[PDB]
């Protein structure tokens, strides 16, 4: 259910491979930010995840450089896929900058993305 | 040349880590708390182009906290930045997400902080 | 606009009051955790917000012991106050529980709750 | 034993008094940002803890804005008091600024600070 196109609120699109040993695989595209184009994810999920109707646990990094830009930052994305008629991805994101240690108190960033299958 | 070894966080947990020439992050985690044992399977990124300003390199990595012998329905990501030097050090704050029910969802994720050296 | 009653996604209920000095009063009624009925509740407002379109910075906090429970944990909501489609509160929160130094590790929950003036 | 001057790892000074109600009153000092000389403060503890040797549950609040200058921002700190020999209060914040809706994505900082008594 994971694998495939996602999209979220910002419009930013999603597009991940969860192989059968956990691995998430793919490539992120900003709808905002210093970024444009795709950049490389990896991650890992639940492969096994409860047989309750419970979420399944996954996180993935994109490091915010590609062949086009360097923002000299990385976002994680930690949250659960939750399947269904309306499936979504429900994300808390933590975007880490490289500072100097001066500014190392004001590095990071943090918000909540959720993904769908439609735009 | 930097990121790549053994580290070891406040709580003695063991991250053990390569990174690639092409930005990629791979290795194996332990920790020494939560509903874990023995190694897991991470991986993650990192800035290969890191500034040259006395900046760190921002990178991020994720467990599942799924291995061969315990399941605990739940994954980590750490983000942060990698600081060089005689005493290197990586900083991260760490989002745990763990798989729930709909209605249980508010309570769903554990926020912390944690800084690994590679000292044992 | 921030005075008045809101409720967030999970049906919680949040009265609040702002005072000319940029302070924030009220109660709190969570619709989920170890709660029951009202708490207290302070907090602070940018009480003089800029003219260009932005929100309007707020945060409070809330230690859910009152007369009936004590569940020896505070949340802080930081957010802002925003216009749009209807008046809204945007939040991110964290809900820090007093543990041992064994567990602290695992003290503090994070998420995000946006209310509306919209009675459920 | 929360009642009193605290300092973090940044120099930020936080003064507070923890009132029989539950209640924190005082004024903070940021060392580092968009800050200067003394902000309100405002918040809640944990007034009757466990007895297990687990730390006071606490947070509060301190908009940006006072006589000399206004931020637009606000942080709350959400943490546990510790006490003993080597007291602290080990906290992680959330510094959200007002923000245009476009912008609001990047509303927030997250951090972690330690107060200590000496
Ligand atoms: O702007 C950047 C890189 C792009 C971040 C895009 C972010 S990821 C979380 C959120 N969800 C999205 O779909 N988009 C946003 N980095 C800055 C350099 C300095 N500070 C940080
Ligand atoms: O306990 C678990 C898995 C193990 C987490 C270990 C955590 S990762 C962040 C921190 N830094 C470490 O080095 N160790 C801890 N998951 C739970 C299931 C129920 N809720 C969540
Ligand atoms: O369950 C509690 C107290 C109640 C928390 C309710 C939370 S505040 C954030 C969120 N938004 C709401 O409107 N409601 C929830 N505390 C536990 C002791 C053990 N660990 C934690
Ligand atoms: O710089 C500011 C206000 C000052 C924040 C100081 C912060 S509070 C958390 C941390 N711990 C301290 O003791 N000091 C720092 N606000 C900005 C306007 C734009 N974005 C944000």
């Amino acid at each position: 259910g994971i694998t495939g196109t996602w999209y979220n609120q910002l419009g930013s699109t999603f597009i991940v491979t969860a192989g059968a040993d956990g691995a998430l695989t793919g490539t992120y595209e900003s709808a905002v930010g210093n970024a444009e184009s795709r950049y490389v994810l990896t991650g890992r999920y639940d492969s096994a995840p409860a047989t309750d109707g419970s979420g399944t646990a996954l996180g993935w990094t994109v490091a915010w450089k590609n062949n086009y830009r360097n923002a000299h930052s990385a976002t994680t994305w930690s949250g659960q896929y939750v399947g269904g008629a309306e499936a979504r991805i429900n994300t808390q994101w933590l975007l880490t900058s490289g500072t100097t240690e001066a500014n190392a108190w004001k590095s990071t960033l943090v918000g909540h993305d959720t993904f769908t299958k439609v735009k």
